């Protein structure tokens, strides 16, 4: 162990290895997560919070971490690409708290002013008091959309890493709210939130390969909704899903942006959800042998018994006529799951960022 060694920035080629390395991640991290029901999360809040662990890790870690985030060897400007990939639509801070105990390496310090623009700040003796400084940071970060991201922080604890992400942005074309409905769903049956608009400017297609209407609804600040539907009832979310291959993504995302919007009756569900989810627990489906076993952080500090053992990730994402806000934390931390959603006809979306070209919220809808 001895960092900072990107000086020099090709802004093209290093990001497009990048969103190609989010996108690839993404998909793992999708595949594994549906391994039946509805959810969304910010794989781009994740790849961040492990990219910055990332900085302060050491060879061996760094191993493990890249081939988790399909990070190529060599790649050592990650970290500055990576901190571009926020726009004015996307909000993206990370932030480490610890102990006075726990000492950060100066160099792991100018490293975080840096990237993050912040500096570790230092927990206090009391449990309550930490709780509410982290908590609160989130809440600031997320637009108050994720007012308690941790349920507990244990007397033992020594570090924190947190990564926060908000979206906001606006529909080129806005939903008339008259025309939001409840509308019957079959599912003892209910009534679910439908907006509708007759003649919406929808960018789709049909893809023979997953069976499945493609389509994009534009949004400001370059993101866009992106929808996968099964074409009809003969073909399961599950089949498309697993036909959903880097190199398939990749060419509809492609053929994609390329397509026109065109008036298109739509009837768009009106998702609310809310997901909570020890996101470590299912990273860890990714490698075969765990790395936290062989945890080395000497980037960040020279003490030894650091133990990550755990990731609470939450995500809120909602969609309304006028557009969609999404809201995304994760923390080296203890964890809790909770899945709150509203039963749906299968689909999935992302919210897109098509000038990185990568998925910042991705998400699932279900109909058991
Ligand atoms: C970190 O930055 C400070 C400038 O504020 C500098 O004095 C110091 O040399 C740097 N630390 C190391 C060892 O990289």
């Amino acid at each position: 162990c001895p960092v900072t060694l990107c000086s020099d920035l090709e802004s093209h080629s290093t990001e497009a290895v990048l969103g190609d390395a989010l996108v690839d991640f993404s998909l793992k991290l999708y595949h594994a997560f549906s391994a039946e029901t509805n959810m969304a999360f910010s794989p781009f809040s994740i790849a961040s919070l492990l990219t910055q662990v990332l900085l302060g890790a050491g060879e061996n870690t760094k191993t493990n971490l890249e081939s988790i985030l399909s990070y190529p060897k060599d790649f050592t400007c990650v970290h500055q690409a990576l901190k571009g990939f926020t726009t004015k639509g996307v909000t993206s801070v990370s932030q480490i708290f610890h102990s006075p105990d726990l000492a950060i390496r100066d160099t792991f310090v100018n490293a975080s002013r840096t990237l993050y623009s912040s500096s570790p700040r230092v927990l206090s003796n009391n449990s309550d008091a930490n709780l509410e400084l982290i908590n609160t940071w989130v809440a600031k970060n997320t637009n108050n959309k994720i007012s308690r991201l941790l349920d507990s922080l244990p007397s033992d604890t020594r570090l924190v890493l947190l990564n926060a992400i908000y979206l906001s942005a606006k529909w080129k074309t806005t939903f008339d709210p008259k025309k939001t409905r409840m509308e019957p769903f079959h599912f003892s049956v209910i009534k679910v939130p439908m907006m509708n608009s007759k003649k919406y400017p929808v960018a789709h297609f049909i893809d023979q390969t997953l069976k499945a209407k493609v389509g994009q609804l534009q949004l400001s600040h370059n993101l866009s909704l992106v929808i996968l539907v099964p074409q009809n009832l003969k073909h399961r979310l599950e089949d498309m899903e697993q036909a959903l291959s880097p190199s398939v993504f990749k060419a509809i995302m492609e053929k994609l942006e390329m397509s026109k919007f065109q008036p298109t009756l739509l009837t768009l569900p009106r998702i609310k959800v809310t997901t909570s989810q020890d996101m470590l627990s299912i990273m860890e489906k990714l490698e075969f042998f765990d790395f936290s076993y062989d945890l080395n952080l000497c980037g960040l500090t020279e003490d030894p018994d650091l133990q990550v053992s755990a990731m609470q990730h939450q995500t809120v994402l909602e969609l309304t006529e006028t557009g969609v806000e999404a809201a995304a934390a994760s923390a080296i931390s203890v964890a809790r799951t909770l899945l709150v959603f509203e039963v749906q006809q299968p689909f999935l979306f992302m919210l897109w960022d098509q000038q990185h070209k990568f998925p910042v919220f991705m998400g699932r809808v279900y109909d058991p």
